[PDB]
């Protein structure tokens, strides 16, 4: 009743867009960027108060912004995938972060990030609802991935870090939330001093490990959270995957390190991206500790853009679509 015929619009839109959703059989995509928006459906509390849902994902790429002036006006933006409200923690994870696993097995680095306004899905993504969770699905797909026979070859072990960034300030979260210190040499070379790697030897493992951090992390929507997966073959490294749960983007109060943060990723996507000799790394901590992410031959990445659809978010989720626009631009 109160967003005028918007509503009525809207709806009217929706009969007529014949659909070509993304499925599970779709084949998964090797991509060096991967850049991905994730719709979450409207919560209870949401529907109580009548918001107005003003996003249409019409196919597997393309998703549409419905914006009232005062007719309908309809803003599309093109993903490498597109996840809708019917879409699972799986089937985001089987196009995202699964095959970035083979990576860190052929001796690669692996970022996955998520990225939103604070309520729009991160946290249900990376570490689930309470259901996985990326970070077990990824951890239990590594455990699959080396007891297989070309792998089961390698000797290889598996390691596990689990920690927070707030305020410039990085804390173990399997460490009773120590502040640990980020150094860099004169290489460029990237070290956190005092963070311990846990040694691993099953995904049940791993999840306690989850859990036993994520208890800790506190508001945690001012806070990115890494967790990482790094395989060793006798101490040296093999490889690495790094899960990011950033911190929520929408903006007294603080937001000045958290939106230099961001923009900061940015930059270091787009710059291995165009697989650049140097990447603004030094600008936050999260791109100083993962810089060894953004460089070489074998790096890749994957963002998942998470948007609330409410009309009440519209310029929030605009911002969040115009800066995942940006991540992947030759
Ligand atoms: N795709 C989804 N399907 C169902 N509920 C979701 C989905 N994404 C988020 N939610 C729910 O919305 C709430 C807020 O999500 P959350 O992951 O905490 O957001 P964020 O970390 O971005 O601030 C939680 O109760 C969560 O379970
Ligand atoms: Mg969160």
């Amino acid at each position: 009743f109160p967003n005028w015929e918007f509503a009525r619009m809207i709806k009217e839109f929706r009969a007529t867009l014949e659909c070509h959703p993304l499925t599970m059989t779709d084949p998964i995509e090797e991509h060096r960027i991967c850049v991905c928006v994730r719709k979450r459906p409207l919560n209870k509390q949401e529907l109580a108060k009548k918001e107005i849902d003003v996003i249409s994902i019409p196919s597997k790429c393309l998703l549409l912004v419905h914006e009232k002036v005062d007719y309908l006006e309809n803003q599309a933006f093109c993903f490498d995938f597109a996840f809708d409200e019917t879409a699972s923690n799986e089937v985001v994870y089987r196009f995202t972060a699964a095959p970035l696993v083979q990576t860190i097995f052929e001796g690669g680095k692996a970022t996955c990030f998520a990225y939103g306004q604070t309520g729009s899905g991160k946290t249900h993504t990376m570490g689930g609802d309470l259901s996985k969770g990326i970070y077990a699905m990824a951890s239990a797909d590594v455990f699959l991935l080396k007891n297989q026979p070309c792998y089961r070859k390698l000797g290889l072990e598996v390691y596990v870090t689990f920690f927070e960034i707030y305020n410039g300030k990085l804390f173990d979260l399997l460490n009773k939330k120590a502040k640990l210190r980020v150094l860099e040499d004169g290489k460029q070379q990237v070290q956190v001093v005092g963070l311990q790697e846990h040694l691993v030897n099953s995904a049940d493992d791993v999840i306690k490990m989850i859990d036993m951090g994520s208890a800790c992390r506190t508001n945690s929507s001012r806070s990115h959270a890494c967790f990482q997966i790094i395989l060793r073959a006798k101490g040296r490294m093999h490889g690495k995957f790094s899960l990011v749960d950033l911190a929520g983007n929408e903006r007294r109060m603080e937001g000045a390190e958290i939106n230099k943060s961001l923009l900061a990723l940015k930059e270091c996507i787009r710059a291995l991206g165009q697989n650049k000799a140097h990447t603004p790394f030094r600008e936050s901590k999260l791109t100083q500790v993962l810089r060894d992410s953004f460089i070489g031959e074998n790096s890749r990445t994957c963002m998942i853009a998470t948007i609330s659809p409410g009309i009440s978010s519209c310029e929030y989720t605009l911002n969040t679509l115009r800066y995942a626009d940006r991540v992947k631009e030759l």
